[PDB]
């Protein structure tokens, strides 16, 4: 069973969705196909050019509370980093190879940025993450600045826009798309339905 | 037990929240304090001046699907009206007297506009609603155009902005505020907690 997951490391609601998705991966062996994309580009593409929720103090004050409520439900910390400059770490995702290492990268980076509040553009973050994953620090840093890396990020962001993705976190199962950590319960219902039909419990 | 409910009849997510809230009122006797307010004014007040979700085709296409999914969960129809011109019906709410008649007005109008897809500025809607509620059609129509009616609507919208309301549907219980039909599960948790403490099941 395959779910396509679209996220940007600047997004705290993506941090929450990733935590929940990863527990489904580990608990039930669901296969996640990860896609790091540029939320700014995706918004611009659909004409969503007003002020961002981050720039609207009254609404942001409420979202911080919403985010703590979910973090408490999930039993994880949530700490805002100093900025939302996620480009480097987004691009870095494309260094990862197979599923296990792709998932490990996404988990380590999200935990660093939104679990601990580490700035996503911290100059030493690539080395810190490399040490964690058993990667070659210099190879990784060289990849992050390479033309090929940016091309790959641009390609995936474009493929997302073609798929009618307008925000993050976004999840697809078959032809159904859900946007929001707060729609994973619908994803889970769909997954249960397919598990039942495949077990011959339902037609 | 009192929940303050803030809505604008142009909002389909408010239609959904109202249906769910009303069933709590009827099933468990929860007291709802209704507040019809001007979403446009509340957005302008917090500086939320970009294009609205209604004007972003790609995102609207998804929201229509999200809205059908919830309508199916709740076992109710959801049909888009031809426009979002909710001012008259919003103001009309202030004709209602006590809780039962306030709730009946909000239910009838939401069912008309978002259950059946009736334009909220339909010239005959005030008469249709009056017939339903046993009101004096001419008295109601005269109220809708009165200076006092607009004053009362403006007063409530202003009180909402003071309370840090930035959108609809918004619900308060005590000092906690939740925004969205998709946060009523948190409201319900809070309500259960208070029912338990008041029953001496929890300290
Ligand atoms: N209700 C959501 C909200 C998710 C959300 O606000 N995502 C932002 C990025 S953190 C987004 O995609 N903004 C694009 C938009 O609002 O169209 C959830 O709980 O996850
Ligand atoms: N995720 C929500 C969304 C509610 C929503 O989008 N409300 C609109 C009006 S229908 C709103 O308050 N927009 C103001 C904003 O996005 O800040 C829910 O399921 O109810
Ligand atoms: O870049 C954006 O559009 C944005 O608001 C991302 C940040 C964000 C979103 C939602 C809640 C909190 C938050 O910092
Ligand atoms: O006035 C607005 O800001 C608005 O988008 C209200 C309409 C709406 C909101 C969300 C989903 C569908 C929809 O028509």
């Amino acid at each position: 069973m395959i779910v396509d997951f679209y996220f940007d490391f600047l997004s705290p609601f993506s941090y929450l969705a990733n935590q929940r998705l990863s527990k489904l991966a580990q608990d039930y062996g669901l296969t996640i196909r990860y896609n790091a994309i540029d939320l700014a580009r995706v918004k611009i593409a659909i004409g969503n050019v007003g002020p961002s929720n981050r720039d609207l103090k009254v609404k942001l004050d409420y979202l911080k509370v919403d985010l703590q409520r979910w973090a408490q439900l999930y039993g994880i910390p949530l700490v805002f980093p100093a900025n939302y400059n996620s480009r480097r770490m987004n691009i870095g995702f494309y260094y990862s190879g197979a599923e296990a290492q792709a998932a490990a990268y996404v988990n380590v980076v999200f935990n660093a940025v939104w679990g601990e509040g580490i700035a996503p553009d911290l100059e030493s973050l690539p080395a810190l993450v490399s040490e964690k994953l058993g990667w070659d620090r210099s190879a990784f840093e060289h990849f992050l600045s390479s033309n090929a890396a940016t091309e790959r990020y641009d390609e995936q962001t474009h493929a997302a826009i073609e798929r009618k993705v307008f925000g993050v976190p976004t999840m697809f199962l078959g032809d159904e798309m859900w946007w929001g950590n707060d729609r994973l319960f619908m994803l889970e219902s769909a997954m249960g339905r397919l598990c039942r039909q495949n077990a011959d419990l339902s037609s």
